C-alpha cells in the first residue's frame, strides 16, 4: 500500500495568491470569490494578539492584492467569515471544478496541495488526528493551502491551512473558516491533546490484510460495540461512532467478516500483542488509511 | 511527508487508446499519442508477441483513440521500441513545456495512475536499484506515466507496462526501452536482488534530525571504505564521493558530518531500530532523495 494522493490538476487551477501589505499567502478561486485565512490583514506584529473586526475595519478592497500568477484579479467586496476571508473578485474563474465545502471527521484523509506564492509545490495525503491536527510539510507562505477528496466530478474542500503548533503539527480550518480543533489563529503557544490510534482505520487495514490473504489474527470471538470501546479507550485508541460502523459496512462485505468480529480479533492483537508476527509485512498497525483509501487501492 | 508533484500538467495530456478488446492509457503530447505497445496484442498473442509483425498488420483506424468525450483521429502509427506512436491530427493545446529523460536508479519520481484515460492518483515512487518500482497499478493502469518538473518544464521518465509476481512494476522510458531485464510479454518474471538506495536512507535519517528527532545519532565516526563493507553486507548500495558530496548542504544545515551520519547508520543495521521508529516508521526509507528532502526542507 502506497500514501496516494488525488490528482491535484483541478485544485492547481484554483489557487491564487493574496497579499495585504508584505503579508503573502495563499488563496482558493471558486466562481468570483476568493477564501483565503484572514490573519493576511496580520502585520508580524499584529499576529501576536490580533483584533480581526478592527483590522478588517480599516482594510478597503483596494487594500487586497489577488493575483493568478502575476495577472491581478480586481477585488469588488469583501467580507470576514469565522477565520477566513472572502474577496469577490470582477471575474469568474474558467477552471472552477464542481466543488462542495465539506467539514470532516478526525480519521478522514484528505490530499494537501502544498502552494507557494500561488504556486502549486507538492501533492501529498495527511489524516486528520483525533486531536484535530495533521501531520503536514507546510513552510512560511504555506497558509491559504488547502486539503480536498475528489469524489467521481466533485472536489469537497475540507482544510485551509494556518499555523504550526511547537510540537511540529498543524492546524487548520474548513472553508467556512471553522478551526478543527481547539485552536486560535493568533500566534501564541497552542498544545494539541494527547493524539489517539485512529481505531477505523486500524480495522480497515486489517480489512485490507485479509482481502490480500493475510489472516492469522482473525478469531472465533465476537463483541458488543460498546465493550470495544471501552476496551480499546485503555489502549489509547479511538471508540468507534455509528458512522465508522457503517463506512466499514463494504469491506465487512466484500471479506465476509462482520466488524464486530474484526474489532474483536483487534481487542486480542491489543490485549496480547503479535506475538511476533506481522501484518501486511509490518509489527506495527497502520492508521492513516481510512476504508474508502483500501477500496481506492485494491480496485479503482 | 512522502510529497509527489502537482499532476495537473499530466493530467491535460491522459487520453484513452483502445485497440480491439484492449484499453489503456496513452500520452497526449502535441499531435502525437504515446502508449504502451501491447495494446495491439490478443490473449494468444501476449506469450510470444512478433511485434513488428503484428504491427504490420494493423491500420491507423484499429486505434481509437478517446480525449474525454472527443474522439482523436488517428493519421499515422509507428513503434519505437516498446512504445507506440500514434499521430492525431488535433494538437493537444494542454501540452506543457517537456522533455523525455531516462533516470538513474535511486532517483525518484511522481507517478500518474490512469484508467480509461483518466487520472486516479498519484504518488511518489524511486527506481529501485533492480530497475523495478514499488507501485499501485491495476488492470488497466498501462500507459500512465511517471515524472519530475523542473520549473515548468515536465520530464517524463516512465510509462508502465507490467507487474512482477511479487508484486512490484517494470516499464520503460518514453524511448519505449524497459528499465532492467523486462520483456512486455505476458510471463511471470523475477528482478534482480534489490538493494536499499543508502544515499537516501541516509538524506531521511538527515530528514528525522531536521524535525527534531535524534535519537539513533551516535559519538562514533567511520571511514567511508569501512562503511561501504558493512552497506554491501546488507544489501545496501556503495556510497560515492559524489553521494556524499551531494548531501553537504543537509550536512551543513543540521551540522553533522555525512560519515558520522554513515555511523549512525551502521548503528541502526548491525543492532536494529530496537522497538523505536524514525519519522513515523519501523523500517529505514529509502525512497527520498536528498534534493526531495531538500525541497520539502
Ligand atoms: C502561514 O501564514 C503560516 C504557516 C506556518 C509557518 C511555518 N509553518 C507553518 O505552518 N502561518 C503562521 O505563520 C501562523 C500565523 C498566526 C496568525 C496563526 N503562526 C504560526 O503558525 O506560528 C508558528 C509558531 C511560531 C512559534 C510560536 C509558537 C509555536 C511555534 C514557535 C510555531
Ligand atoms: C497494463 O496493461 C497491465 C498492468 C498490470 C496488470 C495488473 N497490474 C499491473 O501493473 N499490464 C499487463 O497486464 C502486462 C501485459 C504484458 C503483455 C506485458 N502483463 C502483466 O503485467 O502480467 C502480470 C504478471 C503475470 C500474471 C500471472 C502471474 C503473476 C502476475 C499476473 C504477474
Ligand atoms: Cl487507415
Amino acid at each position: 500500500f502506497r500514501k496516494m494522493a488525488f490528482p491535484s490538476g483541478k485544485v492547481e487551477g484554483c489557487m491564487v495568491q493574496v497579499t495585504c501589505g508584505t503579508t503573502t499567502l495563499n488563496g482558493l478561486w471558486l466562481d468570483d470569490v476568493v477564501y483565503c485565512p484572514r490573519h493576511v490583514i496580520c502585520t508580524s506584529e499584529d499576529m501576536l494578539n490580533p483584533n480581526y473586526e478592527d483590522l478588517l475595519i480599516r482594510k478597503s478592497n483596494h487594500n487586497f492584492l489577488v493575483q493568478a500568477g502575476n495577472v491581478q484579479l480586481r477585488v469588488i467586496g469583501h467580507s470576514m467569515q469565522n477565520c477566513v476571508l472572502k474577496l469577490k473578485v470582477d471575474t469568474a474563474n474558467p477552471k472552477t471544478p464542481k466543488y462542495k465545502f465539506v467539514r470532516i471527521q478526525p480519521g478522514q484523509t484528505f490530499s494537501v496541495l502544498a502552494c507557494y506564492n500561488g504556486s502549486p509545490s507538492g501533492v501529498y495525503q495527511c489524516a486528520m488526528r483525533p486531536n484535530f491536527t495533521i501531520k503536514g510539510s507546510f513552510l512560511n507562505g504555506s497558509c491559504g493551502s488547502v486539503g480536498f477528496n475528489i469524489d467521481y466530478d466533485c472536489v469537497s474542500f475540507c482544510y485551509m491551512h494556518h499555523m504550526e503548533l511547537p510540537t511540529g503539527v498543524h492546524a487548520g480550518t474548513d472553508l467556512e473558516g471553522n478551526f478543527y480543533g481547539p485552536f486560535v489563529d493568533r500566534q501564541t503557544a497552542q498544545a494539541a491533546g494527547t493524539d489517539t490510534t485512529i481505531t477505523v482505520n486500524v480495522l480497515a487495514w486489517l480489512y485490507a490484510a485479509v482481502i490480500n490473504g493475510d489472516r492469522w489474527f482473525l478469531n472465533r470471538f465476537t463483541t458488543t460495540l460498546n465493550d470495544f470501546n471501552l476496551v480499546a479507550m485503555k489502549y489509547n485508541y479511538e471508540p468507534l461512532t455509528q458512522d465508522h460502523v457503517d463506512i466499514l459496512g463494504p469491506l465487512s462485505a466484500q471479506t465476509g467478516i462482520a466488524v464486530l468480529d474484526m474489532c474483536a480479533s483487534l481487542k486480542e492483537l491489543l490485549q496480547n500483542g503479535m506475538n511476533g508476527r506481522t501484518i501486511l509485512g509490518s509489527a506495527l498497525l497502520e492508521d492513516e488509511f481510512t476504508p474508502f483509501d483500501v477500496v481506492r487501492q485494491c480496485s479503482g
